[PDB]
DNA sequence: AAAAAAAAAAAAAAAAAAAAAAAAAAAAAAAAAAAAAAAAAAAAAAAAAAAAAAAAAAAAAAAAAAAAAAAAAAAAAAAAAAAAAAAAAAAAAAAAAAAAAAAAAAAAAAAAAAAAAA
């Protein structure tokens, strides 16, 4: 959901990962950018999902 | 074959450390002035020594400041309670010599392989 607020298309320039952990941590899930950082890692990575 | 403990998966909680760059301070370890202390020379004020002397303890005795007695009154110091400072007694400890177990080099000799001769 933060991503999509924030405009993270598939077809347009990536955004950093601080800024998209940074908006969620201080907006939605408030508990500590390491947990969040690994959930997008897990995610981003082709041979875990 | 039963019990027990490690480890790994992923979202959570919470921490820790090494360097660069300049300018100032603070420890801490050195050369190097600078003065005590000590060994070994010559040198020179003090004791000795003697004769010669006269200044202060004895002695008579008055008298004038005195130390014990009496009294009143003020209140310093001593011993008993508590409450802090500061030092030996005893026990503990981190590196540190001693011992024991595993990694790397060593060649003797042979299995398997590669290569070539007639």
């Amino acid at each position: 959901y933060a991503m999509n607020v924030l405009g993270n298309d598939w077809n347009k320039a990536y955004k950093k990962s601080a800024r998209v952990v940074g908006d969620v941590i201080g907006k939605y899930h408030p508990h500590g950018d390491s947990a969040v950082y690994d959930t997008i890692v897990r995610m981003a990575q082709p041979f875990s999902l």
